[PDB]
């Protein structure tokens, strides 16, 4: 994550000499002076020097050095223009080098071949390899992001160190000047023991970690999952969200699982794609309050979920007529209910139909004669274990599309069975006595 900054007419780097001499040197990957990161969306720091390239304003051919790190100052903002050309945030001012027998790097008004840089050893300008805050793990900073540069025992670090350890896992202040603050949390990166924070399930080898010390929102938390390759908890099966009940049943605190409600054109649905086939709410939950679009596993309430407002803090758990070989038929001229349709498909050779992909749902709506005011069984139930949504043809559920607010499943409404309805062929949970049309599906 740190480089070199690059000119490639004159084939040098620049070379960070002091805190107000910023020039250029032959380039050399191992000179730590030619080093720097992005520390911010618009900060570039020396790593040699712990300080950030600034100008003292925003004027023609200026001095460019170093200066103490500000998160509000104008004056250290960097941004990339017309590609590699790399000036100062708002002005049509550049990073120059070269005129004027001048060794330092100049605010220039000009934009020619002295005004753009690479990072060394690709062809991308420097925002290529821009600023992604790392959101810390355990500590007591509350999943707070690391802030470069933090001072800690009176030295200066530009990255997570294992500096005060003996164990090599690598940590970093979320504030500036950490000897005064304390708030510390460890890295979302790869050392030896990285993996003490996963859980791993015997049964299926999936992995999970539990945060529950840190106080994020429901997207951020994602993002900390993802940084880490992962994604927010997915329950798809019972034996699953058991597990994670076992996992824990000594906290207290809600944690952020991947159920949401942000797509407003479908239903519930889990952030890393798996099918919502699986109910476990809250008495209660989900509640009728609009805002309320994220969904929390509260362990000290059975490890039943409830949905809350998504910027609200608390932790979180990651997770690391024919079509293709069959033939649908549609019967809407005898109206039938489920168990009923299900024996009809059934003497017609086949079974109530079952969606494994989009492209077989795209397919049942746009050919088989299917029309926006439809209502049609499909085999979606939950007869069997309440719940537990299953295939009547017995394959895995793979897939759903709800309706919006569904599946409602409502406490004593017994909406065990699954139709589709609707002018986008999405699918919601209804009583099984009632007349409808039906989807059979057969090889
Ligand atoms: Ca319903």
């Amino acid at each position: 994550r740190q480089f070199l900054i690059y000119n490639e007419d004159h084939k040098r780097c620049v070379d960070a000499v002091s805190p107000s001499a910023v020039q250029t040197a032959a380039c050399n990957q191992d000179a730590e002076s030619q080093k720097f990161r992005w520390v911010s969306e618009s900060q570039i720091m020396s790593v040699a020097f712990k300080l950030c390239l600034g100008v003292p304003s925003k004027t023609d051919w200026v001095a460019i050095t170093l200066y103490a790190c500000d998160s509000k100052s104008e004056f250290q903002k960097w941004e990339c223009k017309n590609d590699t050309l790399l000036g100062i945030k708002g002005e049509d001012l550049f990073f120059n080098y070269g005129n004027r027998q001048e060794k330092n790097i100049m605010l220039y008004k000009g934009s020619g071949l002295w005004s753009r840089w690479k990072i060394y050893g690709t062809t991308d300008n420097l925002c290529s390899r821009g600023y992604e805050a790392m959101y810390t793990l355990l500590g007591n900073a509350n999943g707070a992001t690391c802030a470069f540069p933090f001072k800690f025992e009176n030295k200066w670090y530009a990255d997570c160190t294992s500096a005060g350890r003996s164990d090599g896992w690598l940590w970093c202040g979320t504030t500036t000047d950490y000897d005064t603050d304390k708030l510390f949390g460890y890295c979302p990166l790869k050392f030896e023991g990285s993996e003490s924070l996963w859980n791993k399930d015997p049964l299926t080898s999936v992995s999970y970690q539990i945060n529950s010390k840190s106080a994020l929102t429901w997207h951020q938390a994602r993002k900390s999952c993802q940084q880490q390759n992962a994604e927010l908890l997915s329950i798809t099966e019972i034996h699953e969200q058991t597990y994670l009940t076992g996992l824990t049943s000594s906290l207290t605190s809600g944690l952020w699982i991947g159920l949401n409600s942000l797509s407003f054109n479908s239903g519930w649905q889990w952030s890393d794609r798996s099918p919502f086939r699986y109910l476990n709410w809250l008495p209660g939950s989900p509640s009728a309050e609009p805002g309320k679009s994220c969904v929390s596993l509260n362990p000290g309430k059975n490890a039943k979920w409830e949905n809350l407002e998504c910027v609200q803090k608390l932790g979180y758990i990651c997770k690391k007529w024919p079509y293709a070989g069959h033939c649908y038929k549609i019967h809407r001229d005898e109206k039938k209910i489920q168990r009923d349709a299900l024996t009809t498909c059934r003497k017609e050779g086949g079974d109530l139909t079952s969606i494994h992909t989009i492209e077989e749902l795209d397919f049942i709506i746009s050919q088989l004669g299917y029309e926006p005011n439809d209502e049609l069984w499909i085999g979606l139930n939950d007869i069997k274990i309440q719940m537990y949504f299953e295939w009547s043809d017995g394959t895995p559920v793979t897939f759903t599309k709800w309706l919006r607010g569904e599946p409602s499943h409502e406490n004593n409404r017994q909406e065990d069975c699954v139709v589709m309805k609707g002018k986008d062929g999405y699918w919601a949970d209804r009583g099984c006595e009632w007349p409808l049309g039906y989807i059979c599906k057969m090889k």
